[PDB]
């Protein structure tokens, strides 16, 4: 099927990190840094954050700007149910479109038919429910999502915890309750199953939310992520590109203390964030 | 497979289904037209009015039943309660119905009836209803109203809510059946499949309050294969001729000419309970 | 441990009934039928729920009666918190104690510290919290219970799935997330772990509540009880004698509808019972 | 003196007494081995059942109890109802029992108990209240439950707050001690007697539900001093019986081989209501 | 004989202490002048994070060697609640103590890090027993009773502190029978209840924290039954933080000696003013 040749190429992107860029030379400091792809939008979350007003899909000059400044992936951020910005990053030729909640929503009650585009899609979650369908919609990467633009990764934790939480409790569930579950999830009864078949997302996971430190980063995959976004937490820092080195080698060497704190020394000023509560 | 299963129930379609509580019940149903018998303990009129706790019935009354015809016997298992079906599926019957007549078994979880040979008619008052028992295995649906009192009422509701979702699916924006069927709480290929078909998967009868021939010419009117009774027949005071009645005005539904003839004095209907 | 050894002991009645009886004719048609014990009581949960009344410990010489009318182990029942009804029963001799809910509670807020006992307890539970913090009393027999005295089986379904459900979903649990699993449960750590380690209950699980059919029996079974307890559904149904021995074959052959069909055909009257 | 009153009290530790409503009862318990018999109307069973206002005995019924037996004789007055008490005390009655089982006198005020030369009981449902009694001038407590049900349930939950009470106070730092006191709604003063003193500076016996030689040991096994027995014993088949049992039970309380012969074959207990 | 015994033996060690925040290595050699049982390293004290807002995290690896390289005393430093892979760092660094703190923001909401995986000994926050208690069958070897953080307002440390203590004296005369109950009602492992009830006092070392501004505060914190002291903010938010934090190290050590409380308290400077939310 077209989708399962969709969801075998974002397996490339375990054990990365893909970097939100802006511009060019972010995304060239992206690369350098060792990122396995780029995600071109017209501001960070932070800054969305912060300004507000309407965030809509890049221009299409700069995302052909960042797309002939690395050789990496080049993926694009276009908004909730805005079938016509995806059909123009398509066009354009990038390698994936992020269907993605921190733009402005365009449409409150329908995502993107996602199956309906060549090129595959990543989608947002905060729940498995909320995973499978995206799913089925079409997606063909997950991006468990915490708080964007904050620095805090509370958020992200909680959500990767219960998405991961939900799997194991589904893997060993009697069969006759799975249907059930299904109706609980709102998730289709078919996805459902095959997550318990595999003890896993059917499709890439990777953590998204708050990732400011390589601590941070190392936790997410230790957490069973197969990769993480940082989309503020290197360009709102007082020294992106070491920063951004060093949230790469802590997604590499997650579960080595010693590489740990050997990238997390003398690193500068993180984002200094907000905490909401 | 379930397909086979589902072919099966096509067979009762234009029919009518008798529920019976003794092999008498059931002789009357196969001689008044019935397209099959539904064993049972007691009518639902009855269950209603006495309370206890409805169960499946013994199967020596099963097996009596059995042998006095020849036309399909169906038995009724409380929802969830799979043990219970296990028993109706060795004694050899051809359907069982897991009925929400009969006293709830288990309150989260219906019966996996994919793990059986024969096929379960289930119950349900909206789509998004059917389509979970119809992915749990249910080869038939039963459009449910009120069990036991002789009133349509709800009967109809559940009908036009069955059939009209279905219309406003067929013609839906695909890209919308996504929401759709998380808004129905429904397995997103079964509406995909029941959209490309343009009605239930499965054989769909009404039942519920079916008490006089216009009654169940009305259902048939509104779109249904079949109906069910339970209480309108063996509650009234001349059971044989109104079940023959039943299945005349179900086979000639859209013959009003021949409706007047049937329900011509037809003795007393059920007393029945407004609500 | 002395807590070890009265966990063996009630693990010697797998695969077997336990019928409630008054008086010492019941007593002896439990045994015929099949039992693997008797529970003593004064009156079957159906007719405590319909008379009403303060429901007590029975009469210690009719549960001598009992206890010589059979061979097989006699359990009797005490009210939640009643300590010294709990004494009076281990100096009887008797071979179980049931601290029960169906008799009217004594302690709203304590259960009887059931490890200073010789003898080994039976206690009720609706969820997993519950039933590690009855073992931890000292409990050495965990009844998973539904409604008492209605014939209805769903809350004994309802509460069978609970503790079970729990107990399957603590088998992946990621372990640095079972501390505040065993605090949502009010429940001890170490029972929590030693639950996950097992992969099902410290003690033996037996249903509880509304059985009133064999079809009922063997559903408890293959949910994965180690046996069930018939209060009502025997003793106020139509043929008690042959309704008890169609019970015990149901547990004994569960997984054979064959049986199940065989067993069930023509038993007369199951009890009446309300629906809610 | 208060404290002769309070002596007076400690005779009674270790026994029963047995509400009795004529001379005939009041043989019955003195027989039966009681420590004292109480003199009421009506046992408080009764007056629950039969509602009306439940006053003091009428005072020749209290002196003929007073003739037939020469264990000490108590008499319950209304709450409130100091004249009741004159009346009670002016008979030659050894103590007074300001009684909620009767219709309550005085909602706002007890009787002022320091104006009488015998002894008084008042009932308690916490320390607080236990107490408040006392400074009144109780010189014994009775921790109460439930009258009239036949279920111990409120007496082991007040006996079990009175008793963790008290050992929570024994151990407290005594700067928080005035809070406490504040807390209570008690006397400071006797706050501290009770810490130092470590248990009630008064004698406590359970009453309220006692109607097993079972229930009476439970009481003793949490601490009291004795057991009060009202319905228990003449709601009963056989009051004599069960009464000397209790009395048994009571006097040999840490003994479940004992507890069990006086408990074997006693007949009907009575009858109780669970709420 | 086993290893969390052990931690909690290590942390036995700094009964009748001072603990004191430090942000740099100046300050670091302040506390140790001052004669502190051991710092705490952080990135901002809690006053500072407080009044600063902002996500506040472990401090940077290289901040905690020069404050390591700077001391011979004990070396704590702080981790977000839940962030295990911080305190891996922490560890990796080769620090004596790690502090699971709620001044820190919290990482996971519903679980504290498994405290048992690590080699060195660990130190949690409380309000009340229930918690304590969990803290420490999460392998916490060290409590500290927790008030307001950054206020320089003793009131709910006093709370907390009497809260903790009142429940363990409550436990001393507890009918055996009540304790499964008790257990349930604070949410406790029942093992540990029973300890505490055996030991009458905490199973492992208590100390308080939260709003100890002044030396008189020390002291009465050490007079209702702590083990020894935190201070952030009152030292080093204050007009003169060596002096100061030299008069609370004695008021600790002679708790029970007015004349003491009195010399070490005169003409101390500018006390922290902080804030009152009530």
């Amino acid at each position: 099927s077209p989708f399962s040749v969709k969801v075998g190429l974002a397996q490339m992107l375990r054990g990365g990190v893909i970097m939100d860029v802006v511009n060019a030379e972010q995304a060239r400091i992206a690369e350098e840094a060792g990122a396995c792809a780029v995600m071109a939008l017209e501001r960070v979350p932070a800054d969305i954050r912060a300004q507000g007003g309407v965030a809509r899909m890049s221009d299409p000059q700069m995302i052909k700007e960042i797309k002939q400044a690395v050789t990496i992936p080049v993926m694009a951020k276009a908004r909730i149910g805005h079938f016509v910005e995806a059909q123009i990053l398509e066009a354009i030729g990038i390698d994936y479109i992020d269907e993605s909640e921190v733009l402005t929503l365009a449409d409150e009650d329908h995502h993107i038919n996602k199956h309906n585009f060549r090129i595959p899609f990543v989608c947002g979650c905060r729940n498995l429910g909320e995973a499978l369908r995206r799913i089925r919609e079409g997606a063909a990467m997950i991006r468990t999502k915490g708080e964007a633009g904050t620095g805090n990764i509370i958020e992200a934790v909680r959500h990767v915890r219960s998405v991961n939480g939900d799997i194991r409790v589904l893997r060993n569930m009697d069969d006759d309750e799975v249907f059930t579950f299904a109706k609980k999830l709102a998730a289709p009864y078919d996805l459902v199953m095959q997550t318990k078949q595999l003890g896993r997302l059917p499709v890439v996971q990777f953590a998204a939310g708050g990732v400011a430190t390589p601590a941070d980063a190392a936790l997410m995959m230790q957490l069973g992520c197969d990769g993480v976004f940082v989309g503020s937490g290197i360009f709102k820092s007082g020294d992106p590109a070491r920063r951004a080195r060093a949230i790469v080698q802590a997604v590499t060497h997650y579960s080595d203390p010693e590489m740990l704190v050997e990238v997390s020394c003398g690193l500068g000023e993180a984002m200094v964030g907000i905490n909401l509560n």
